[PDB]
């Protein structure tokens, strides 16, 4: 094998096709593609970590999660590159781009799903692509990594309501008081439940990082296209601002008030 | 209409990952290289336009592109943190399946080396079996580097530059030249009279520095995975002594 | 000069300024995290004041270099939160009883920073009334045209028709949107080659605001992960107060112009 | 303004609590140059972080020696975050150009970083013991005390070797107990033990994670050493002839040698 052959560089390096004649489009493309590639790896690591939670093998899953942390670090910092795109540069390419939409990233949606941000409406963008629909549908129906953590807590003897241990996995993650009581006992007695303590903090980290990514995205988008006002709640910067209110692991955050 | 994945070629880029081993960690090894190569693509794109801005004496937009190149280098130097999470056993399990493919074979990396003036004709060899890469690398070899172009722009601004450095065999390593340093010194000693050149000088130093860091992270991560003169970590260690823009660094002591 | 390392850097003071009040191991982090940030803020003020003087005596190229320095500083300040993020709620709970009413609300350097960036607020002088020396720095800072005010004035000196009422005004009032100022910026961004320094300058400002939003957002996220929606030692609503200050725009016309482009 | 306490005539404020009169009045430029503030602040912030780093390393080492590894891992995680700040910091000082430095140089005198006792305590805790490095601190008996206690105390790595021995690994006794003033050097029995650990990570997860935390620590420290020489070289250049050549030599420091060797023998 050559380097290029083993790495698939014939494909990786022939997928940059600028629609406009503008110098700054290569940036626009490469920034998305690098992100998509890292997401592929994040998905691979998260799914393995979830399998470790499932099988009570937390130590290797912690390692996987740490790797996800360092991947997320790349992704948040990446915005530093796109931030060198200016409004005039983007408006030069704009007319050539068409309706495309990060909304159509099926990898990003599977990440949200794996993190418990379930939404069956988010299947629609993928309906024309039965292979993508399948991936996102199956993830919608699979218990989230947080669902698995709650299940693990109950398999460690914490009295969690059965309706959050087994439920319709296609529904959004909603605060449950028995789950906060369990995390409270963990954080009040860390040396008695060190692994759950550590687990809790790795979830908070993952949420923290993802929040940062959400914020850096909407900030960068705004600095390139603005806050297009009065254009719907469904898309644009208005939508991306609402995405800042997403809570992934609710009782891990609430517990801080109640400690 | 054109979809997100149609525009971004996700069909290609997202099915180009082909692990040879059963090891869970091979995906990392692959995606690390791929994301880096992608970024190198954009870096090339940006450096070539910056070089054109130097040769046309339009430095303002060139500076903006170089600033962008720096942000990409920041990404590339930090990436190493992700690979750092591969432990030797992990890479040990993949290794039997890799075959003696090497980073020597990255033509994009070699073009970056060349545009930066680190010219070396022996380096075309790994690319002989692929006419498209061989062309790109050969052309780059014969093309004056961004440094060469900066030197020539100092000549056109009226600095006395040795004729033999304005026009030269361009397949030749970049080499210390005393008149070039004297021009750079005049620039640094009087920054307000030569602001653009002062700023450009510093962009070069930044770039070389950021490249040194990448050099160092690479060899250190390689060592922490497979452990410690022809080829190997020893080769990577010698790479640390590469000097790209000799007289900008020399000028520090003579200032 | 045969004065030593420590003597030159004042390490006797720097390195005996740590005074943990609780028995908790994690309090040194709480202290050093603030201290390092405050030190970097001093440097930042130092650079922003100079960069502002550059703007106002029309020496933009040095001021650009200085703002690039502020930007490298902001980058440290924003990544710094990764350190504090290693603090857990029980760790913080253990030192909280010993802390009293001290809170970053009473940072005077932070206020100077907001002021120089045009987020003027007279109410913000009171937490400093007990130290007449800080009072005076902050009060003078309130009264001084911001770096953004100086950019607007610069634009007027370059021939852009800016309303006199924003070329000269009561400087203690916070920044408010002005249509003539957006028109000025729009012309610059539509004709970048014809106005490159202004174009570069506008982007410096946006970078600055961007970095500052990041810092504010990392702050409030870190605070929530440590104390949730508990009220702040400073007496404020805590996280909800901090989320509100995320809402403030420093340089309105530079953001608004992106939609009108 | 939002229920915030305004009045601090009686109460302990932020500045009281943090000793900010101490911190914020310790900057005394000697040249009239704009850029000296940077030179000073850069060092001071690194010294501050270095203090916290000692605080956490000492506590981490305590957990190593009481076989309480979990808390130690968390401390070591924090030290890694601190080290990231310290490696990235060089981005700021990189903005200083030779002419800016040259202007303040005449005013500095013989202030060596050799004279940072905190930095020497970190080298020492990490096993880079060198008695000749107490010299710079002889004029300051409390600094000298700190540094020489450190020289005499077993390094964090020594304590890990020691813990492996308490955990049943055959370690040469002449490495479990040792002249702690002596530089750390390669012991085959120690590599043997790490090799057992890495070939069987699931049997020895805690040591496996510990080993990698040492390697992380050393790697980040290497990065700091590289960014240091590089930033120094771009400000004052490389005199061939202490010096930039001293700093180049430092790149050859190895702290945890059998953890690096074991990659080749795995
Ligand atoms: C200047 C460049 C960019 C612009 C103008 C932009 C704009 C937008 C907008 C307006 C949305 C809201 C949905 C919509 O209205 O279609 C969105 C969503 C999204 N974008 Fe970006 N974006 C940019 C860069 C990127 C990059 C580099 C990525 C990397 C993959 C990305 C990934 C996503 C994802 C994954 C979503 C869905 C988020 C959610 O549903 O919460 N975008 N983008
Ligand atoms: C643990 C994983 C890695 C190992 C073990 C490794 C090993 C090596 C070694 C030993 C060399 C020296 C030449 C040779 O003998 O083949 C080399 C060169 C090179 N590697 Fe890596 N490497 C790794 C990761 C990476 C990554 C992620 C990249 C990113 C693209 C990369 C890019 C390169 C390049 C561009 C060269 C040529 C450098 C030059 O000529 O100065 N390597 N690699
Ligand atoms: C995990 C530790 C921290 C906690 C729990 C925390 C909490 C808070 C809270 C609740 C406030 C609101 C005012 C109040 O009610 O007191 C505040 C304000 C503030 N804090 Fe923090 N903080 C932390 C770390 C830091 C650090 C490291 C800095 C660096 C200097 C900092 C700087 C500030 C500033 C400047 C304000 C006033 C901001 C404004 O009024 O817009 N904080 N902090
Ligand atoms: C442009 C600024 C700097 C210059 C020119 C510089 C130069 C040097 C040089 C030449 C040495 C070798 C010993 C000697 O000959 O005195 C040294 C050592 C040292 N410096 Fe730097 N330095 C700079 C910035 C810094 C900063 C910001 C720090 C942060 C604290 C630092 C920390 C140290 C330490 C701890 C040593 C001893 C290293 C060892 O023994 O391995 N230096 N410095």
């Amino acid at each position: 094998m050559s380097y290029g052959d083993y790495l698939g560089l014939d494909q990786i390096l022939s997928a940059q096709h600028p629609l406009s004649p503008d110098h700054n489009e290569m940036l626009f493309i490469v920034q998305h593609q690098t992100t998509e590639l890292w997401m592929k790896l994040m998905l691979h690591e998260l799914r393995a970590a979830r399998d470790g939670v499932k099988s009570d093998q937390l130590q290797p899953a912690f390692k996987m999660l740490a790797r996800v942390s360092r991947i997320m670090d790349q992704l948040v910092q990446a915005w530093n590159v796109l931030a060198t795109m200016t409004p005039p540069e983007y408006s030069a390419m704009r007319p050539y781009l068409g309706a495309s939409s990060g909304f159509q990233s099926y990898q990003y949606r599977e990440i949200e799903f794996i993190l418990g941000n379930k939404n069956a409406a988010m299947l629609r963008p993928h309906a024309h692509r039965p292979e993508h629909l399948e991936l996102v549908e199956t993830a919608l129906h699979t218990p989230s990594m947080y669902d698995e953590a709650i299940r693990l807590m109950a398999r460690r003897g914490f009295q969690i309501d059965p309706e959050v241990v087994e439920r319709d996995w296609t529904q959004p993650t909603q605060y449950n008081a028995s789950v906060e009581a369990a995390w409270l006992e963990v954080y009040r007695n860390p040396s008695a439940h060190w692994e759950l303590y550590e687990l809790g903090e790795k979830f908070v980290d993952l949420e923290d990082a993802f929040r940062q990514w959400r914020f850096r995205h909407v900030t960068t988008v705004e600095r390139v296209i603005g806050f297009k006002r009065g254009t719907g709640g469904t898309e644009g910067v208005s939508y991306l601002r609402r995405m800042l209110d997403v809570v992934l692991f609710p009782e891990l955050w609430k517990l801080r008030t109640d400690l």
